């Protein structure tokens, strides 16, 4: 068993993550671009491209209207099952708020989970600048998305405001919430990949994300001294996420290191998530040495069921 993972952008936002993505090169990972705009779509470099609603939009997107995104998805359906045919795990990504992404980014998922993938969204939730109207409009998006997916990951787009100085890129900072899904997919993609000492494979996976709601998927990398509970902490901090490591039902959890891994600091770098998630937490926990690491270690998580 080698699983199909498949990374889908619906809408303006979701294929900026899907192109930025393949610019920064994926092995191993099927893209798929999904917007009613056709201009916007045809300079996508997806090796899959669904146009959606040319017979409702005429090849325009969808204004801002969630219903012209859902109708749009609605009247491709049979384009959008046979672009995720073989999918094992679907990623949805997609901007909550807008016409595209809001009206069809749960039609997609729910048509990957019908079809037995496991399905996780990954979106954000619009800037406070953009007004109440945008936002009113993601709260329905990011519910419908709940509705149709395995687990979702919601990256408020204000949390952005808290990681930039007053001269950060936009670009930059815009990089820095696509990396929440790229570092989440590369995970996935290299847990699926590489035999650990203590093996974790992709059921795991499933255990822990399958119907599993609100998702929090962080790693974080340290040397040197308490170098085990420097990255555990960098791995369940979430400055972009909605969804916090507390009261965490189900977690899986690795630690790759090299050689020098020791038994103490993997206990401590546990401890360190077992305080923050529920008392009756279902951990599954993994291990990876790697000989070419020197003092390296990194420690990953998936949260879920709070
Ligand atoms: N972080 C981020 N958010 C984006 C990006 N593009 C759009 N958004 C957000 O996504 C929302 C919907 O925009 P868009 O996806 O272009 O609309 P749609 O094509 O109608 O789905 C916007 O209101 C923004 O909050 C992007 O590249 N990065
Ligand atoms: C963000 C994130 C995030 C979340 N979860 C994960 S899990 C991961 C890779 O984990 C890996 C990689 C290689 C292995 F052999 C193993 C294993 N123990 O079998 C493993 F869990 N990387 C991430 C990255
Ligand atoms: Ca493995």
């Amino acid at each position: 068993h080698m699983a199909t993972l498949k990374v889908i952008g619906v809408g303006g936002g979701g294929n900026n993550a899907v192109n930025r993505m393949i610019d920064h090169g994926m092995n191993n990972v099927e893209f798929i671009a999904i917007n009613t705009d056709g201009q916007a779509l045809n300079l996508s470099k997806a090796e899959s491209k669904i146009q959606i609603g040319e017979k409702l939009t005429r090849g325009l997107g969808a204004g801002a209207n969630p219903e012209i995104g859902k109708k749009a998805a609605e009247e491709s359906r049979e384009q959008i099952e046979d672009a995720i045919q073989g999918a094992d795990m679907v990623f949805v990504t997609s901007g909550m708020g807008g016409g595209t992404g809001t009206g069809a980014a749960p039609v997609v998922a729910k048509i990957a989970k019908e079809m037995g993938a496991l399905t996780v969204g990954v979106v954000t939730r619009p800037f406070s600048f953009e007004g109440r109207k945008r936002q009113t409009q993601a709260a329905a998006g990011v519910e419908a998305m709940k509705a149709a997916v395995d687990t979702l990951i919601v990256i408020p787009n204000d949390r952005l405001l808290d990681i930039v100085d007053k001269s950060t890129p936009m670009m930059e900072a815009f990089k820095e919430a696509d990396n929440v899904l790229r570092q989440g997919v590369q995970g996935i993609s290299d847990l699926i990949a590489v035999s650990g000492e203590v093996n974790l494979d992709f059921a795991d996976v499933k255990t822990i994300m399958s119907n599993q709601g609100s998702a929090l998927m962080g790693i974080g990398v340290s040397s040197g001294e308490n170098r085990a509970v420097e990255a555990a902490k960098k791995a369940i901090s979430s400055p972009l996420l909605e969804t916090s490591i507390v009261g965490a039902q189900g977690v899986l959890m690795n630690i790759t290191g090299g050689e020098s891994l020791s038994l103490f600091e993997a206990q401590e770098a546990a401890d360190i998530v077992q305080d923050a998630a529920d008392e009756d937490v279902n951990m599954i926990f993994g291990t990876v040495i790697n000989p070419e690491l020197q003092d390296e270690i990194v420690v990953t998580v998936i949260a879920t069921g709070f």
